């Protein structure tokens, strides 16, 4: 079937997944479009050797390209089906698998952590396949990929300028990558990946990965405090590129790193207060879609068309935003408990 995205393993074999196998990207071109959607996959991270070894046994797909299929079907925002992707179905579609376990921050050649270099390489190869004629490059991503967008969107804009392609408009779409460096509901020592407090996880990770953060955010904090720049509300104010933020107010990954296990009155208040704090961080982000749901990720799920805030679908909010850069803003739920929005996914 001609709508499948096809796998290209990177020609520069020194840019690799964790285990040294080549990184790569899936692509399907669309002749009648100047719009490029480049999606960064997510799936947590690993911040020390012991935890990376465990991940390599249990989730090898996220550390290696050995078994990646030669094709994949685009879903959600990467779908070519009009009913599934009403405005952008005809776009040039790219899926970049996540095999670096570094929130796309690794910038140096044990395990290799090369996420930032993988993005740089994919952009380089795409230029020869038609990216050089693009009007819009939307760097999109879910979960660790959504954080990856915040970390890389301005680096891609600068890359394209440097290479001599200044007319391409680089923009970002961060889905489920806007986290709070908050106090846990119940303290736990940083041992396992999924329950390690967000502040400590990144403090450890950035050193282990030799990770890099955006230049504009790095200069705001003291040398050694670059971990700050992994948190959306800290990185966002200094971005040069336009970025649309999609974020469930009660994100399941946030609740997990906060050591919440799912209700007593103390936990109800903790969870309610999370939604409030998140809402506060989005107060001055007009390009936002933030429903009051307990969920995680949305933009490559087939049902992304069905979620609404203030009578507006997510595809429509994105179309409205695109058009405003060439129908409403700050689509953040006012209702204050998880799943108060009738369109929340099951
Ligand atoms: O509408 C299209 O996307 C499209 C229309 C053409 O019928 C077809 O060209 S061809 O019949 O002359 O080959 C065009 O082919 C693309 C092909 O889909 C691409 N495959 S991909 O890399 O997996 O996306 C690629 O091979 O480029 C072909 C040429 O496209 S062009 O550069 O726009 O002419 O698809
Ligand atoms: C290939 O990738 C490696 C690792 O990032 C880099 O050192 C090397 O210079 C790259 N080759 C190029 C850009 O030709």
């Amino acid at each position: 079937l001609n709508e499948d995205l096809r796998l290209h393993l990177l020609l520069n074999t020194s840019v690799t997944c964790n285990d040294g196998s080549p990184a790569g990207y899936y692509l399907k071109e669309s002749r009648g479009s100047r719009r490029w959607l480049l999606f960064l996959e997510g799936g947590w991270y690993c911040f020390n050797r012991e935890n990376c070894d465990s991940r390599y046994d249990t989730m090898r797909r996220l550390m290696s390209s050995r078994d990646w299929p030669r094709t994949r079907t685009g879903t959600g925002i990467l779908s070519s089906q009009p009913e599934e992707n009403p405005y952008w179905w005809n776009a040039n579609m790219v899926f970049i698998p996540y095999c670096s376990s570094d929130v796309w921050s690794g910038a140096s050649s044990e395990y290799a952590f090369m996420g930032a270099l993988i993005i740089q390489e994919v952009v380089r190869e795409l230029l020869g396949r038609g990216l050089s004629g693009a009007k819009v490059l939307l760097l999109a991503g879910s979960s660790a990929g959504g954080t990856g967008v915040l970390l890389n969107v301005d680096r891609v804009a600068e890359q394209l300028e440097k290479l001599g392609y200044p007319a391409i408009q680089v923009r970002g779409l961060a889905d489920s990558g806007w986290f709070l460096d908050n106090k846990q509901y119940r303290h736990t020592d940083c041992v396992d990946t999924i329950t390690c407090a967000p502040t400590e996880a990144i403090r450890r990770g950035i050193r282990y990965w030799n990770g890099v953060v955006p230049e504009r955010c790095r200069r705001q904090f003291q040398e050694g405090e670059e971990w700050n720049c992994f948190f959306g509300y800290k990185v966002y104010p200094t971005l040069r590129s336009p970025v649309f933020v999609v974020q469930w107010l009660f994100d399941e990954a946030q609740l997990t790193v906060d050591n919440v296990h799912l209700v007593q009155e103390g936990l109800r208040l903790y969870i309610q207060n999370l939604g409030r704090e998140l809402r506060h961080t989005l107060k001055d982000v007009p390009a936002s879609f933030a429903p009051a749901c307990l969920s995680h990720e949305i933009i490559i799920r087939s049902h992304w068309t069905d979620v609404q805030v203030k009578g507006t679908s997510l595809p429509r909010a994105l179309h409205c935003w695109d058009r405003s850069l060439h129908c409403p803003v700050h689509l953040v739920d006012s209702c204050p408990w998880p799943h108060c929005n009738p369109s929340c996914p099951t």
